[PDB]
């Protein structure tokens, strides 16, 4: 037997982030995995601002930014024939457009990148390990009970052939998309596990940089079941194909014999469209793959099991710590169980802006050589009949984007409501734009923090950089010192760290620019509280006594005390 | 890339009053130059400029005489 605070299951990216987290804040973790070792297999890719964001809050972004691909070489999807054939055309993939791009670089400090799950787990495990986390693989979780003062696990070890228990004051199931931990808990879902009647991933090793460096992209997708995928694992080089020396489907995929190709192993994908409805009963949290579980389409999965963690940890430390109540807890099942019904919603959703293709060429689904071949040439028509055909397809290929770049805002346009956020009093405005293709800032509470540029010495440091740390923020300009004062004593009234920041002129962050002045919906003396985990949770119009008075209740209220 | 800093101050040494992002540095503004042109701003003193154009015009074919003005016509 063996005791510790929290018991993470599973050590995918929403386990290792949490263990990293609550080890940063103080909090003692045992992580565990069934297996060997991290994920070998091919999985996500796609880094989206959120996660970057959060791994510069830990300090981890310039590691992954030095493993991973830049956005600059992700820039190009282009649908073809095969790689050496002939290309029907190419989408501005993941915000390579010059305003999708202006759109990405206003809504936050980070940037996109392409980072295999095969090396972003490891680069976590161990970080998470040297922050102060337990962490032991070859461990099978095979059960728990629950009473009033914690859990009780039984585990089993796969080194030792022991079987022992661990007790602990919580459990986060991360185990995946089969997670035994969220069929023990009861959690309701909603959704299938194989929609139809999947794909077939042939990962191989074969230098394509003359198809590929004057035309950078992350994938390839060729038009030949109807489609396949050629995806960019390392710059020109190892790759993973879509759909045992039968893979030379994979000759067919390239359209040629001559380049010399390795085969790596090969595997199976499902389409799934099921989350949990509720991903918390008394005392087991889900998290991950474990809460959603969806198609590759659009980036989403490691993402929002990143910012799952990141949502979680700072509650569970607080109440750990006595600083706050356990009704805090509840507001990860409010915030979080929508984001993972929008996720598996958008990703499966994404998947019909392929067949609208087909119909474009005039072509049935999983069409013949013979077809596909009179398409290919009408599309070369010198007719009108083939200009309507040229259009019909342009329409079919850039609605396709939404999977591929394009969904700015289902990435950053959470809005929070829950315990865990203080209303200003203030209309909810909408969104002017389509929330799914284009972020909003909004600096009301429940919305996450927008980012501008200010200077600390006259050196560029965002917004977002004055606000994680596993603590409580205020921002305010000079008209707002009284905040200052009325911060400590909430402080030193209940038990909390809480930074505040008064930017300007003569002050140590000052907004050079007056983006700040711009971007908040607000005076100089107002102030702005941010959580842990970056989202606003109290907004004050300036500082009038009346409004001063306002922060100890809201703070009291977001912890439950 | 190097011209974006418009810097207002007291002087180069002393306090900032603030700075504007000059030559479309501005994210936006970046973006409405990229998909204007192929071309780029740049800050290239007349002084480099002239003697390029003026040999490349005698190059192909001009020819082109200096200390000699014009009196009138």
């Amino acid at each position: 037997s063996a005791e510790t605070d929290v018991l993470i299951v599973g050590a995918g990216p929403a386990g290792a982030m949490s263990a990293t987290l609550l080890a940063s804040l103080g909090i003692r973790s045992l992580m565990i995995n069934r297996w060997r070792s991290t994920s070998p297999g091919p999985r996500s890719h796609i880094i989206n601002q959120r996660t970057m964001e959060i791994l510069r809050d830990i300090g981890l972004e310039e590691s992954a930014k030095s493993l991973a691909v830049p956005k600059e070489y992700m820039g190009e999807h282009v649908y073809a024939t095969s790689l050496a054939g002939e290309e029907f055309g190419r989408i501005p993939a993941w915000a390579s457009h010059p305003q999708a791009h202006a759109e990405h670089e206003l809504a936050s400090p980070s940037r996109y990148c392409d980072l295999p799950q095969l090396y972003f787990e490891p680069m976590v495990v161990s970080e998470a390990a040297l922050r102060g986390a337990d962490v032991r693989f070859l461990t099978e979780y095979l059960g728990h009970v629950e009473d009033q003062d914690g859990v009780t696990a039984r585990l089993l070890d796969h080194v030792s052939g022991a079987e022992y228990e661990v007790r602990a004051k919580y459990i986060i199931g991360a185990d995946g998309a089969h997670s035994l931990v969220a069929q023990n808990a009861g959690l309701p879902f909603e959704g299938q596990m194989g929609i139809g009647d999947g794909s077939i991933n042939i990962e191989f090793s074969a230098d394509l940089s003359s198809l590929c460096e004057h035309r950078k992209g992350d994938m390839y997708w060729m038009f030949r079941v109807g489609v396949a995928a050629l995806r960019m694992i390392r710059p020109w080089n190892k790759w993973i194909c879509v759909w045992e020396e039968a893979k030379k489907i994979i000759h067919e995929i390239i359209g040629t014999d001559e380049i010399p190709v390795e085969v790596g192993p090969i595997s199976t994908w499902t389409i799934n469209q099921q989350y949990a409805v509720r991903n918390t009963s008394g005392r087991v949290f889900c998290m991950g793959d474990a809460v959603h579980r969806h198609t590759p389409m659009g980036g989403l999965g490691l993402n929002t099991s990143v910012q799952d963690a990141y949502n979680l940890a700072w509650k569970l430390a607080l109440v750990l710590k006595g600083q706050a109540a356990p009704t805090l807890l509840d507001s990860y099942d409010a915030e979080r169980s929508p984001v993972a019904k929008q996720i598996v919603e958008r990703a499966f959703k994404s998947l019909s802006t392929f067949p609208p293709v087909f119909e474009a060429l005039s072509l049935p689904p999983a069409p013949t050589e013979s077809e596909m071949a009179e398409a290919l040439v009408r599309l070369k028509d010198a007719s009108e009949e083939g200009a309507k055909r040229r259009a019909a397809l342009r329409k079919a290929m850039d609605a396709t984007i939404i999977g591929l770049g394009g969904g700015h805002g289902v990435e950053l346009n959470q809005r929070y409501v829950s315990r865990a956020v203080f209303p200003d009093g203030t209309p909810d405005p909408g969104f002017v734009r389509d929330q799914e293709f284009f972020y909003q800032a909004s600096t009301r509470p429940g919305a996450h923090l927008p980012h501008v540029w200010l200077t600390e010495n006259q050196r560029r440091i965002s917004t977002l950089d004055l606000c994680g740390k596993g603590r409580f923020t205020l921002l305010t300009g000079l008209s707002g010192a009284a905040w200052k004062h009325e911060a400590e004593q909430v402080s030193q009234s209940l038990g909390i760290e809480l930074k505040v920041c008064v930017i300007g002129p003569g002050q140590e962050f000052v907004d050079t620019y007056g983006e700040y002045a711009k971007i908040s919906e607000i005076g100089e003396s107002g102030a702005l509280l941010v959580r842990p985990d970056m989202f606003i949770a109290f907004r004050a119009k300036d500082a009038s006594r009346e409004g001063l008075e306002q922060l100890n209740v809201a703070v009291k209220s977001i912890l439950g005390r």
